[PDB]
């Protein structure tokens, strides 16, 4: 390859300082866009969960941001994500995109806010062709720790959906991940 | 291969309802044996953290048990490891083996106790020959979630020590790993 660059939904190149809404290929309930929700079970002071509405028949979604190690977004590195609104005084650290601590019920690590920009911590995701149709998310957490034997020594995982309390909550997921496609604003 | 097993100190295969201590090869205050230890900045009700001291030249390790998926202990496949010893009423949650969430400040996660047996969670680990001289253990967190395209789809990393407190603690490392024997009591 080359490095591939990660496209609009017009087909224009992404760029780090234009927003995006994460939108869904899938028509009807079986859609809903990418949104910063209240966790049912959170006891932070600021919304701080990565959930995707239940119809496409609703709001729109919350409109992220990207930020690259530099200088543009292409596919398969990594990067940061961040939702792109303003917010109360008190909130403005939980935007940035983040991957959790392990959750036992669901057994697997959920989405969330409150990470940081370049540093190589549980913020860094990636994005990449889907096999289906479009664009899936990928995390990639513990940059910091090698990963024995795996391609480029990191644990990377696809990004998907549980269903917490009836909401849909994004999360590393196994089978059928959450292909994804990105609405500028 | 055929699965190889793993090796007391006098070369006798390893028991599952035998108990070892965890000794590392060094010699001197380059040595010293991993113990049950109080993590300096816990809040948990019993001790949780997994240490080894700084010279051989002071008390033996606690001794730990094994189990194996089944059912003999051979190099490379996920097995739980379990502080053997009596404990008060309180405590007896807190002696299965167990890697602990992301910690910032070290970049990595440290070994704790809590764990569980036979689930594919924060509580298994692997042996295997080192690359200087003897044993390794090795994490493998989130058996649960595939690791994209790692051998057997699983992220795993190397047990070594990092220094809280001025204690050694055991904890996932990119260098320098601890190497180990294992000396049945």
């Amino acid at each position: 390859p080359l490095p591939k660059p990660v496209l609009d939904t017009n087909g224009k190149e992404l760029n780090p300082d234009s927003s995006y809404r994460i939108i869904s290929i899938g028509r009807g309930a079986l859609g809903g866009d990418v949104y910063l929700g209240k966790s049912p079970n959170s006891d932070a002071p600021c919304p701080d969960g990565v959930f995707r509405y239940n119809s496409d028949v609703g709001p729109s979604g919350t409109p992220v941001r990207f930020i690259p190690l530099s200088t543009n977004i292409f596919e398969d590195q990594l990067l940061n994500i961040q939702f792109n609104i303003p917010t109360v005084k008190l909130c403005v650290s939980y935007t940035i995109w983040k991957v959790g601590n392990l959750n036992a019920y669901f057994r697997t690590m959920l989405l969330e806010t409150g990470g940081t920009i370049g540093q190589a911590d549980n913020s860094y995701f990636k994005i990449v062709k889907s096999s289906k149709i479009g664009y899936n998310l990928l995390s990639c957490p513990f940059t910091s720790i090698i990963c024995l034997r795996c391609p480029e020594d990191q644990f990377c995982a696809k990004v998907g959906v549980v269903i917490q309390n009836g909401k849909r909550r994004l999360a590393l997921v196994n089978k059928n991940p959450l292909d994804v496609l990105f609405q500028e604003v």
